[PDB]
């Protein structure tokens, strides 16, 4: 029979990520803005078994080597919309570079109806890198920090080869994100949600170990489908193009209630934060359970993650060390993007998700 | 001619206040929902020059008294909405439960198209009186706390009375308001612009007088046109009926930043939180300032108005010693309200605004 129809053809740059495994979902669904949406998902690895049972066109490419994504993306000539959401894994600021421009170089001069580039980096735009910060709310008009961010060379890459060829450009600067992805490199849930089920599994309470502040100061997230509806808009929507753009789920939250709720979740005691006590790391609390953690993958028959892809727990100690750090939406809504997150129930709604899927053990 | 046709008929009761104000103007204007809008609005001062030029029908009256309100307010048969957004000016229990029973004694048996009773409250709901509080950010699922509210004594008496008279409601509990009306006992915005506009006569910098833990700490607050879209969404739309409901701007700020713009506003010198100061009175250091305010009036050809009518400055000290007030607009925001407003900007609009009115000088 005859070639499919689609209205747009997306490419996603990192679709097993926190976000682009939720691109890969929310771009197939029936009322998704500029549907019927084609979906080509871009990542390194072969193909999980999760994302192969979804209608999205796995492409396995190194993007980090030029000749190689010319040969797996150049044929593709019919991409209209790119939604880079992919990092290397460190803050190199070369490689990352790379990355973004071999996919441009690759997809730029072969798909002759490309519209637009969705650009995700984050709100450490506003306070530094991992390796004097702005005050908050943190707004888009803020200028760039002195510091070596490879957010900063990823933004000239996307100016520089979008007016160079008449393209639209959006950067999306996503808070915290609640996600359900198992082969992410910094989801936030995933991490809790091991922490929690080795807690259960060796019969300990769920203790928390970040700093006093964070247990109390106000912060807020982003659910990973509510990225995705924001880089769905901003490809989309002629009001949104040509914008740097924050993002997240519209209200605020605290550590200290959060963790009531994921000790509910599993089904064991809470000991909260206690009055006198330094953060402890994470990271050193499960340096040793790689073991613990296969057998329980086993006893569970989850689908198999190794420890350390699946849980970054030095992502968690930078989360219960920070405060301060909240970002405004006004700008968005102002231009119309009004969708919103409860942060308490997206919290709870990834948990469930990832028992769905079978990366985390059911409730018992 | 002919009587006028309505579609709706609101009893605004406390017109002159921060939000009656408002909702004499949104309710006029010709897309709001439920419109064409006849409007009552009660007080109990005799009408405002400000307020006289406006296409709302004044009905001067005493309504702590019972059968003057049954005189002034029986007459009127074809009222369909009530908006309660008056009170006393004190805590006083009784008193607040008075003026709110005859409003609705008086009503009831008179006005057979009577639909529905909008009550308004606060988040003093959340924290207790001025005279243990909740954590927050504050839900409308948060149980009363065991001090004596007067508004637990309105919403016993709203749900006796609709119950009773198969009428709907709805309890709105906004945060701080940002508003224009002069004739408010509590109104955050004017009395930062009395008190900038009397530092700059005196050729003094604009100090602020709070603590440390307010300048720094995450606010939130709500303008007046907003809480007015608010009360009306209720009043209309069948998804927010019989509910107890928060209403803020949508997003957080911080005093210092507030600061910072108000004392851009008027032209003069910021003097901002100082390193290990206490906090100190704003009423007080304003205590003798009556006479000075009598003359500034006079210089600028401003509205008359009395200093400690126009100003609440012991509301300002409340209002910088608080921290952790932070309200939810999730279930609004769920149940379809998606009102908001940028916090900067509404400050700002306020001030433009009481300058327009003539009730704070012009930028000079
Ligand atoms: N996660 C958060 O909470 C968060 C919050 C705010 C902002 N951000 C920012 O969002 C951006 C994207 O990060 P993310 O967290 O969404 O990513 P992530 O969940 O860690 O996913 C990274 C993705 O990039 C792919 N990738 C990495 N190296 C690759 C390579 N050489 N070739 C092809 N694919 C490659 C990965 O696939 P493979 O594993 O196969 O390589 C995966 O699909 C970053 O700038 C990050 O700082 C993240
Ligand atoms: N202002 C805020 O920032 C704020 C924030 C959150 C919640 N709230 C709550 O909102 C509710 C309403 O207060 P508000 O601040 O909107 O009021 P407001 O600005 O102080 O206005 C009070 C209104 O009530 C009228 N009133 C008072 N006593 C009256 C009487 N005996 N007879 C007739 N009218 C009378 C006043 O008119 P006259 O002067 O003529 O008497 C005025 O119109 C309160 O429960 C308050 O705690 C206020
Ligand atoms: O937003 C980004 O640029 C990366 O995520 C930062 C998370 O914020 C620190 C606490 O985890
Ligand atoms: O919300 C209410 O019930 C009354 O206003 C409270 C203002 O909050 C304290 C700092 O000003």
């Amino acid at each position: 029979g005859v070639c499919k129809s689609y209205k747009s053809v997306a490419l996603v740059v990192g679709v097993t990520g926190i976000v682009g495994s939720s691109l890969a979902e929310v771009l197939k669904l029936p009322d998704t803005p500029g549907g019927p949406w084609k979906v080509y998902g871009v990542a390194r690895r072969p193909c999980p078994v999760w994302l192969a049972k979804k209608p999205v066109e796995y492409i396995q490419c190194d993007v980090s080597n030029n000749q190689e994504t010319i040969s797996k993306l150049s044929p593709l000539k019919d991409i209209t919309h790119i939604f880079y959401v992919s990092w290397i894994g460190s803050e190199d600021c070369q490689t990352n570079a790379t990355m973004f421009k071999n996919i441009l170089n690759s997809v730029i001069p072969n798909a002759s109806n490309l519209q637009h580039v969705c650009l995700q980096t984050g709100i450490k735009h506003y306070f530094g890198i991992f390796e004097v910060p702005h005050d908050s709310p943190f707004t888009e008009d803020l200028p760039r920090l002195n510091v070596p961010n490879f957010y900063h060379d990823l933004e000239d890459i996307l100016y520089e080869e979008t007016g160079k060829n008449n393209l639209t450009w959006s950067v999306h600067r996503p808070a915290l994100v609640f996600g359900f992805s198992p082969c992410s490199m910094m989801n936030i849930v995933s991490t809790l949600c091991v922490y929690a089920t080795i807690c259960k599994h060796e019969n300990k309470a769920l203790v928390y170990p970040g700093s006093k502040n964070s247990w109390n100061c106000y912060a807020d997230a982003v659910d990973a489908d509510l990225v995705a509806e924001h880089e769905i808009w901003a490809a989309v929507d002629p009001k949104a193009k040509n914008q740097v753009l924050n993002c997240n789920n519209g209200d605020v939250f605290k550590w200290k209630h959060i963790w009531k709720k994921l000790a509910e979740e599993f089904g064991i005691e809470m000991v909260g934060y206690v009055e006198g006590k330094e953060q402890v790391s994470l990271a050193e609390l499960m340096k040793d359970k790689d073991q613990v953690w296969d057998e329980i993958v086993k006893k569970n028959n989850l689908v198999p993650t190794k420890l350390k892809e699946i849980a970054a727990f030095w992502f968690a100690d930078i989360a219960f060390c920070s405060e301060n750090l909240i970002s405004s939406m006004n700008k968005s809504k102002e231009l119309g993007f009004l969708g919103f997150r409860n942060s308490m129930k997206s919290f709870v709604s990834c948990i469930d998700k990832m028992r769905d899927y079978r990366f985390i053990p059911k409730a018992f």
